[PDB]
């Protein structure tokens, strides 16, 4: 699925990511638009084998199972595919653990080379929340 901008900022809204660990609903989106360009059935290939799910790219290493990372965790305790799905329910519950363990939304890096600092709210300005 290819979320619309502000379709996508409802979507999190629901699912309790406004201002999770302190990370207003722009940061999200923001975030969401420069991993994944919104859809949720993308997918990347890192150099060490492993591979990034889902429109915030959560890194199979350690937060997921894909049965072809070796010698990788999975945090999340769920398939990487459940982060392919049309419903974020799997992606946002990923991403709140993630963003719980010490690094905040720098975990990201297409968060912090992108969003952070700079004006989030843009990207959910004129959104019915
Ligand atoms: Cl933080
Ligand atoms: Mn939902
Ligand atoms: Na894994």
């Amino acid at each position: 699925k290819v979320f619309g901008r502000c379709e996508l900022a409802a979507a999190m809204k629901r699912h309790g990511l406004d201002n999770y660990r302190g990370y207003s609903l722009g940061n999200w989106v923001c975030a969401a638009k420069f991993e994944s360009n919104f859809n949720t059935q993308a997918t990347n290939r890192n150099t060490d084998g492993s591979t990034d799910y889902g429109i915030l790219q959560i890194n199979s290493r350690w937060w997921c199972n894909d049965g072809r990372t070796p010698g990788s965790r999975n945090l999340c305790n769920i398939p990487c595919s459940a982060l392919l799905s049309s419903d974020i329910t799997a992606s946002v519950n990923c991403a709140k653990k993630i963003v719980s363990d010490g690094n905040g939304m720098n975990a990201w890096v297409a968060w912090r080379n992108r969003c952070k600092g700079t004006d989030v709210q843009a990207w959910i300005r004129g959104c019915r929340l």
